[PDB]
């Protein structure tokens, strides 16, 4: 079961889960995703929209990271375009100080030396958007349009025993 | 005719050379690398080796990047391995306010917001270093053990009419 990642013309994510961050042990996510759309947020995490902050989206049909953080803002892009029509499996992780991308079994971006450990993190307090932002578009390093028309599915978020809560599934739109 | 990255015991880089940035008009180089060592330097090059410099290398055979400037400090791994014993296009391209790299002409990182222009830097003239750095390699951001046995061909570095000075080849060796 694959659900949407944009419904209709706002740019709100359709989903957004939160996590108690001393109960962390694992610290990465997997998903699949589909898409004919060059341009769009995949998923948006922070412990602070302002302070703390974490961007995967496409632009120009690949993976592109924004992170804002005490000790790393970057805008990076890297890995294959995506936007072929055909499922991707993607799988995001923290590792030590990195924050590693891997695209089809194939890691393509390793951002070195980019966080302390979440564990540790000011604020312990994580969110994960899918599908959108959560703050405006023009708030980011290099702004683009938030709109991701595709599909995501077999996803899972860092584990159970961290999420606080997640959002409505009412409003999931199914593909 | 292909030229030895490393030579001997010592970090030394292999050659250096000397550009008037006053003068650049193309802000790209390309070469041919071929090597099956894991770890070391490609290229370094700088305005500045306090204030602003850029490292191309290998890690875990895979392209990194180090950069340090005043718009952006970076250290991203990126691409294929390449210590697979074939040669391998690379092309490092300075464009906009991003760095593009492609490896066997595929894009595989692109380090976007990274630096102004070439031809504003405060210091007008970039030193390039083939096969080790212009510091120790206790500097880097993330230390690597520079010595990279590999062979370079095919190499131009951004155009003749910008280049001021290149080290005698007289210590160049074949492969
Ligand atoms: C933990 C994740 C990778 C690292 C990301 C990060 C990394 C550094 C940072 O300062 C903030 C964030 C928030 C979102 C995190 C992501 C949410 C899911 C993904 O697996
Ligand atoms: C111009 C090159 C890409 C951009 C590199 C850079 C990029 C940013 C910066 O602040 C310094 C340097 C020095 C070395 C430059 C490289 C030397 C050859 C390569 O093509
Ligand atoms: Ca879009
Ligand atoms: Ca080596």
């Amino acid at each position: 079961p694959a659900v949407h990642l944009s419904n209709g013309p706002g740019q709100e994510p359709i989903a957004v889960m939160t996590f108690d961050l001393t109960k962390i042990t694992k610290t990465s996510s997997s998903f699949e995703v589909r898409t004919w759309d060059p341009e769009g947020v995949i998923f948006y995490g922070d412990t602070n929209p302002k302070d703390d902050w974490f961007m995967l989206g496409l632009r120009d049909g690949r993976p592109e990271i924004q992170l804002h953080n005490h000790w790393a803002q970057l805008t990076v892009g890297a890995g294959p375009r995506l936007d072929d029509g055909r499922w991707h499996q993607v799988e995001v992780k923290m590792e030590g100080d990195s924050v590693l991308l891997e695209v089809d079994g194939e890691e393509v971006l390793r951002l070195r030396q980019v966080s302390g450990p979440l564990t540790s993190k000011r604020h312990p307090i994580m969110r994960i958007a899918l599908g959108g932002l959560l703050f405006p578009a023009s708030n980011l390093r290099l702004p683009l349009v938030p709109a991701l028309d595709g599909c995501l599915r077999r996803d899972s978020w860092l584990d159970k025993q961290a999420k606080i809560s997640a959002s409505a599934p009412t409003s999931l739109r199914s593909c």
